């Protein structure tokens, strides 16, 4: 199967809406109560570093309380050395959107050497119709208002960055990454079933057959 | 054929730094004092406001050479390009080692907080450098470096960054880029024929047939 | 007198509203027609680099045309080696504000050495009541909506960054800087007399006596 | 007295790396293999989500030592602080040369596009380094370096960055900082007594009377 590490925001009544950390499985390793705010723009902050070896997420809304979750995990023992990073989304049977307004990533590998740092950094504040640097999978598309629509507008969409990412290296004193993305989940229904995730996977990851709904387009089965 | 814009350093039959817009017949050149066995540093910069491409090549103890050319890249290059390093050796024993490479591109829209940006920094190449497309005799890992031409007689190598780059956009108020790379040209011969270039091209550019020597692996012929 | 280099936006009918470059004097070295948009947030982009030796400014408004001005000048021969950078504003006799919504600066000195770069970078997207890292002069204050009010709310205000800035160095192959700031000029009058400027001066620069109005708080006299 | 948080490397009467929260009696320490005459690299990091301070010291060929401490800096440090480097030599001949220093602070608000940040990078100090406050025996320019203790018997030197730093804000969703510095401790004695520290303090901190040796110039006494 693909190898997945993902921080997901989900309202699927499996059972309150929550933010969760997933290490190779949809049955989250850790979750926190999340107050999904329909129609309001949210902001997810994800961070990791090899020294602490702890993956942390923070989701907040303006004038708001924030939800936060952290999980101690050494990504070196989970993920391959080279990965692709991306955004996922799955809609239950409700009318709703999963608009990503902006996305940014930064990765750094600092060696044992003097002045040896390797780094990648992309910042999307405005997606275009032909966003060549992104691999779009599922129902995802770009250009709609200069945004990225992950889900159809039971839909599943995804968008991974083109260039593979060097997440870890056996000779680095401190590897690290940090991702930030602003989303807008709008639904006419009062209690919609929806989910987005920032995930890290093998370079050639693709939508598993039947990864719909609570499987977020990341996993082929919970069982 | 391909579309090429490149800043080249060449000693072929006099050593000079030069700007090439779609042709090997440089649009502008400057006298260059090629220092055998010494690490050099090329700084290339451009911005849509000034609309002027500029390069600076210096060696420690410092002989710096610099060349600028007024050109609106919007009318030359496609919207999406791949960036890279090229090198061709004449009939001499020599190396074209790249010790570090870094790039930074930015698109600032008319909107407020409009910025789109990409940035990579290689200070240590690895044997499996998945984020680089190697063409020709180029390879990586040798000392954690990038060897453009084969290390030991008419050799051509190239290395382009994986992710396409959004170099211009009709709705940007200022687009800009900046590249920096440190090279080491070592040759036992007193007056070796050699050349490196930082070039920008269409995403699917490849080594033209017969682009050896003076043609730097960029051009298929001297027109 | 103080040493001033500034990019100013002014509507004082000395005579249309314009954007201008000032090198040690209020009688601009170069100016461009500017369409001052009352009540709308604007964005000034200022850039310079020692290779091109050309100072450029771009002012745009959303859904807009942009005004732009560039001036060839070697700052090394104008400014001291160490300077403080800041924002200025002067109101004529009209009711109006000169709110700065965000400010950011970046300076870099790249030496002849391999991996020798020196750099400073600040980004203000939200000013607080006690903004200790800014020196406020005149009527300027902070905290009002998490913004900086340059002018009283015939007022003159200014705000310079605390840390002195190393703009140039005789041993740098390329010195450079870039500043961006978003302003909101609101006035009930149809044709108000106002002016803001991003200026660079000696570390101990202060408001000259009688620098009001068309002198932007930068110069003590035009004559 | 002053308020100090510091990550110190000390060999006094055993060499270890340690975290100090308001007292020389380190809260946590790790065995350190001080390599005389070899350039070392300290990486210090913190973030308000994890609320854990972490350090990593490594030498090329690589013995890395690392220490972390769970602490909420919001309850220890004032809101505005100055950051710096300290050093104290015992009765031995030795130097505490800092080859490069860099810092990065960020305050991300609850708002959208909320970020506030400061960042400096010194890779080459000059004789008149106006943006640094030197205290004690510290000086700059010697080889384009920073000599914390006097170069040739009980010497204490310190260098703090000029601009105050906004390290925390009650309305931030994630505050964070990161510091990196390369040092060179050269001593003719086989087992020299010495110590350097990266510390954070109140803006007006100065060398306490009698802060020599084990007290690193940070503390006036061992309590
Ligand atoms: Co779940
Ligand atoms: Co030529
Ligand atoms: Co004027
Ligand atoms: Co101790």
């Amino acid at each position: 199967a693909d190898t997945i590490v993902a921080v997901e925001l989900d309202t699927y009544p499996n059972s309150y809406p929550h933010i969760g950390i997933d290490i190779k499985s949809v049955r989250s390793k850790k979750t926190a109560k999340w107050n999904m705010q329909n129609g309001k723009v949210g902001t997810a902050h994800i961070i990791y570093n090899s020294v602490d070896k702890r993956l942390s997420a923070v989701v907040s809304y303006p004038n708001a309380d924030s939800a936060t979750v952290s999980y101690d995990v050494d990504l070196d023992n989970v993920l391959p050395e080279w990965v692709r990073v991306g955004l996922s989304a799955s809609t239950g049977l409700y009318k709703e959107t999963n608009t990503i307004l902006s996305w940014s990533f930064t990765s750094k590998l600092k060696s044992n050497s003097t002045h040896e740092t390797n780094a990648l950094h992309f910042m999307f504040n405005q997606f275009s119709k032909d966003q060549k640097d992104l691999i779009l999978q599922g129902d995802a598309t770009t250009g709609t208002d200069g945004n990225l629509e992950l889900t159809r507008v039971s839909s599943v969409g995804r968008a991974l960055f083109y260039a593979p990412v060097h997440i870890w290296e056996s000779s680095a004193v401190v590897a690290s990454f940090e991702a930030t993305f602003t989303f807008l989940i709008k639904s006419p229904d009062s209690h919609p079933a929806d989910g987005i995730a920032f995930f890290i996977s093998n370079i050639d990851s693709s939508i598993p057959s039947g990864s719909t709904g609570r499987l977020l387009g990341l996993f082929p089965d919970a069982n």
